[PDB]
């Protein structure tokens, strides 16, 4: 019999969760699998401006789901069924401000330049840092292709989720919290094994499931390689089929490791980059212009 | 044979401030010194091993402003590189973790089955039973420098009586390695000397060494919390006398510097 | 029907304790008490290592009880039934660290020298300074003598409590909690009043109940005198033999007060010591040897 | 509480040609060195203990050509002279005999009453539980040296668990020492003359000690089957080694000519 006119505020608060089982089981069509992820941890900002982190809902994508990338290479078609997001904090009640989640249905878009065109978006959430709360998508009827090779983000992705965080104090809490997952995923048409790798050259031709990213922004040329991932093992090597400048330096990255050279005309290079945080990159090759080659870079 | 129950320490956890994770293993076999204290006299006496309870406890020391997570998992296979990010670290089965200001329990099932007690060349697969990992990854830094402390409960049974192994470390700088696994000797440049890796936490560690010939230099202390030695090297014929007491695993806190392949003998205690 | 799952720190805890009521009672053999006291109050500790203080349970143990000594003087046999411990905190929730508690059955045993020997002991217990617990000692069926004059303490007594704490911050509480002892103690043979005071002399004799004790560490001479109490009304008497360079000095103690002189060969003082923490000395005589004469220490 | 079963070895008898007897005691107790040597390791974490069973055996070695008497009793006050008469040692109750080409079995009856182990001093009427008394007087002139073996069959149980002590023994010159009871100093007159003695049976025997002024002589072999020393001594703070092998009781190397109360520091470690 708590008196319901009066709230109070405590120190902290604990949540506890331990593992759950996921439970695949078999159909007439295909297989239905129901499991849980972790995303990421969302960091301070001191600013009045929100910043941004995104991630792309495909099966077969290596930055979002890292047990259902074995069982999506069976398979070639997909649909979901349920989709729940969950925060945990991590931080006392001292700390001030507030995080948001939003989900929206078009892949490719760049994320939203001020905070009120964020809140624009049909249902997104937002609450303090010591505090949690659950995101449910809803879901439709239509089957599509597994992502492989290049093609429209349109025709085959279901959505993108952002997460944000602006304004914090100069004395606060390093990190914040943690997202979850819970989905419910059905299979449809079974298939030979494939492989995975990623091959590509220079010229817009990629083969394989997305790891990396390339980009131009061609002053005396200089080429950006992104990674998407933090799995540790990404083992890439490169061919050159003209005589460059420099190759295999270190942008921003944590670790970087490279073998042979890169002066002569035809020759094969081969680095291994140590990923500690979204979007650090370890590679910056400069050439004349738009070069031919050949590149491969491989997870573990 | 006899049957035990009891508890004991393993380590404390420190304040990690860095952006990447950090992880400690633990390899649960009888002769281990860097994870039992007291069950590693009355394994010298045996030869077979058996577990039928095993637990690990969490206990907070931290005040309540201190914010981060701790994390506890246990693995089959004793010969596995640790994971890198912490999406596989959340994939094993059975993982918990918790904000360091409470406690929580780890329970592991068991089966029945033999296998032998021994320090070697042998394989992991046939020896060992698991291993336990513990992380931690986000602090800041107006936090304490020390979170809690992990524990094991445990049950176990020995099958078959023997002769006793010795307790002391006995060596030369030339590799020969006999006794229990107390310390490490590692190399670098024949002109700079030798590290002494103690991995393992204990004080009063009483280390002797004999030199067959001149040195150069002997006795320097790097990371030790103390250090005392109390005879000199000098010439031909001369002994050592040094004690030393270790905080944290792998501080390398003898350092001598010879030629490239000295004669000579060490001798390593434990308390 | 609140949440289980989560759990909440609050600023402080108060726990509030009124005086109880002993009882005694009657039966075939002789009497039966039941009752509770109080020990003492712990202090900080910022190094890494604990610290302890100790306490040896026996009837006629005026360190130990209050109440109990006056209806122990009329026996000479006891048998105890029940034992409880319990701490009671006066703290807040900023401070960090553990107290620990311990019992032992050897009386004559020195305490543990590093922290993983401490976690040995059967029975041991150790919580955070901002809460209460309760240890429980298990008793046996055996009759002991009480305590006095020079005995074996593995014939007489019964055990010893260790109390214990490491690890506090720079800035921090002073005093963190206090000891509490509930009791139940068997009364088996009647005999004439004792007195309570201590006659003793140099040569390792003593005739009463244990309240001072003596050690040499000769380095030309000069005797230690520590007391076990909290009394305040503690008054020394000492008869010399032969000459003395000086007596009746304080070493470590609140304060002193000596009447008569010591330089003379046949000569008797008189001093009145102020005690305010355990183990504090307040005598310190040089000699040549160990030499003959009497003391005689009583309380208030 | 644990409960153990094992089986040791004593001592080995000689030959005696005067009919007088002579007399071997032992005292039983699980912390006693002279008597024990597995278990030491477990009453060291242990503070009361009960027998359950108790026998004592003889082997022979002799051809049948050895002729005379060997006897074994056992007594229940542990501080008493023995008998000096023959009539008196066949006075004891479960007194055995026989001649030395043959063997035989002595069983002691046990009482359910808990004792302390025992410490450095204190009564053995209170922690102690007897002792085993071994005789020889009848031998030919032509006859072999050993004459056999005793061994014991034993069952024991220990209840209160506490905290360890330290395997190794350390010590100076003065009239202060701590740890387990290994070794015996002593000292005979003004001229500095050191008796160094050892209470138990064992090569593993390693001595080392400093010397903070100059030592006419040290490390001199008194009555040791082999001695082996490895530093050499100096006028200045030196320390010296030694490894003792030890084949029967009161054996050992004493050479210690510097003063009447030196100042020093020694170590003892066995195995």
């Amino acid at each position: 019999v708590q008196k319901v006119t009066r709230l109070s505020a405590p120190v902290a608060l604990a949540y506890r969760e331990v593992s759950t089982q996921p439970r695949v089981s078999t159909a007439r069509d295909g297989i239905t699998r129901s499991g849980s992820e972790l995303i990421t941890t969302l960091k301070k900002n001191t600013d009045t401006e929100p910043k941004y982190t995104t991630a792309v809902l495909n099966p077969s994508e290596p930055g979002t789901f890292n047990q259902l990338i074995k069982e999506a290479a069976q398979y070639e078609k997909y649909r979901f069924t349920s989709l729940r997001f969950r925060y945990s904090p991590m931080s006392p009640s001292t700390t001030g401000g507030k995080v948001a989640l939003a989900f929206d249905r078009d892949a490719a878009k760049p994320p939203p330049n001020d905070l009120a065109s964020l809140y624009n978006i049909e249902g997104c959430v937002s609450s303090v840092p010591w505090t949690g709360f659950i995101l449910t998508v809803p879901t439709d009827s239509t089957d599509r292709f597994v992502a492989d090779g290049i093609s429209d983000p349109k025709l085959v992705d279901f959505g993108k989720l952002i997460m944000a965080t602006y304004g914090q104090g100069a004395n606060d809490a390093a990190q914040l919290g943690e997202v979850r997952v819970e989905y419910t995923v059905q299979l449809k048409n079974r298939t030979g094994s494939t492989s995975d790798a990623q091959i590509g050259d220079f010229a817009g031709v990629k083969d394989g499931p997305r790891l990396v990213s390339w980009s131009k922004t061609k002053g005396t040329a200089g080429w950006e390689h992104d990674c998407h991932f933090l799995g540790t093992g990404n083992f890439s090597l490169t061919l050159f089929y003209e005589k460059a400048p420099v190759s295999g330096l270190e942008n921003a990255d944590a670790s970087d490791f490279s073998v042979l050279g890169e002066a002569a005309a035809g020759s094969v290079q081969w680095a291994g980059v140590k990923v500690a945080e979204r979007g650090q990159g370890v590679k910056m090759v400069t050439t004349e212009e738009q070069p031919k080659g050949k590149w491969q870079a491989l997870r573990i």
